[PDB]
């Protein structure tokens, strides 16, 4: 159907991977950041579904799910994950979410109805009861899922556990112009004006879609894929970064795609490797988010006749770019219990934002301040 709604939601997802990349970087200054916004914001808001009062109030707050209805949400949701779902030529690209329901709990008909339509979610039984043969189970689910990249998902699992919501994505694709590895050098990159150090450089000249925003003072690169899906580089002027950071909204991006312009580019990237670990419970705290891991009697959509609140939630996510191009997955789980060419050198602490053009959404979100 004509659902705008998906491109209303990517621009609040987009939104939200702004809050979050805000307040890690704002308690974490100095730190390499990666994370999938799209991957929290699918698993928090399949866990809409089966939640209400305050719970639903606060995460609604802090996602930006509010300023819209509950219909365009879940619809919307559907939309961006039904159409994202590539496994075609020199693209797979692949997001489900996952219901580990225990035998004895038998959770509301409209919550399982709606988890398996808008979000796809596949019912699997699980023995709580058996912390380590749970955990095994459920691990390798997710590092089939991630091709092996997301591993040991779950740490910890709780006794009390009934049911485990689970989201993952797993993203493969090369450049439309891949970089020639006998080109790539080690150059310097300074994480500070006088301190540097040597990284593997990658590089090419070719036609880029460039530009330069003015009011976050930062020079602005897009790398395309082989299809549909991009590459963003956001390269702050010295001493900015900070100023970037702040700088973000919600139509910032939307402002940058003005800026773009075709022009031939001698662009030099940093292969990348970086793996990302998140307690939501803590992380979620910085954007309001808390009711939903106490009890408070506002899950009982999902369980009748059970208080049940949220243990454990943790994010992982994992990227690697090279020459032929970029591998990124990412985990979400959450426990319920009771002419001179231009020139654009990377070579300092930059963003990195992973963006699907046709189908509007953003698949990882990075800080990069240390290839290494």
């Amino acid at each position: 159907k004509q659902r705008m709604a998906a491109k209303e939601l990517a621009r609040q997802n987009m939104d939200l991977g702004f809050k979050l990349l805000k307040k890690l970087a704002f308690y974490n200054p100095g730190r390499n950041i990666f994370l999938s916004p799209l991957s929290i914001s699918t698993a928090f808001s399949m866990l809409c579904l089966g939640a209400q009062d305050s719970t639903l109030d606060e995460i609604k707050q802090g996602f930006n799910f509010r300023k819209m209805p509950e219909k365009d949400l879940h619809e919307g949701f559907h939309y961006i994950i039904h159409e994202l779902t590539q496994k075609t030529q020199d693209l797979k690209l692949s997001i489900g979410n996952t219901l580990f329901i225990d035998q004895r709990l038998q959770p509301q008909r409209k919550f399982l109805e709606d988890a398996k339509n808008f979000y796809s979610a596949e019912t699997i039984l699980t023995n709580f009861q058996n912390l380590e043969m749970a955990q095994k189970q459920i691990n390798d689910f997710i590092s089939q899922k991630t091709h092996g990249k997301i591993n040991n998902l779950i740490e910890n699992i709780d006794p009390g556990t009934v049911m485990l919501l689970a989201n993952y994505i797993f993203f493969r694709a090369r450049w439309k112009h891949e970089f020639d590895p006998n080109v790539t050098k080690e150059e310097d990159f300074f994480l500070e004006k006088n301190s540097s150090v040597k990284v593997p450089m990658m590089f090419r000249s070719g036609i880029y879609q460039v530009g330069y925003d003015d009011k976050l003072s930062c020079t602005i690169l897009e790398i395309p894929y082989q299809k549909n899906i991009t590459a963003i580089f956001i390269l702050p002027d010295e001493g900015k970064l900070k100023h970037l950071e702040k700088g973000l909204q919600v139509d910032t991006f939307s402002r940058w795609k003005t800026l773009l312009s075709r022009r031939v580019v001698d662009v030099s990237v940093p292969r990348l490797h970086m793996t990302g670990t998140f307690d939501l419970k803590k992380t979620l705290s910085y954007i309001g988010v808390s009711k939903i891991f106490e009890e408070h009697g506002d899950l009982t959509k999902i369980a009748p006749h059970r208080s049940l609140k949220v243990g454990e939630a943790v994010h992982k996510a994992e990227l690697k770019m090279d020459e032929r191009g970029t591998e990124g997955a990412a985990g979400t789980g959450a426990q319920t219990l009771p002419e001179t060419p231009l020139v654009v050198k990377i070579d300092k602490p930059y963003l990195l934002l992973i963006y699907s053009e046709k189908i509007p959404s953003v698949l990882f979100l990075g800080k990069i301040v240390n290839p290494i």
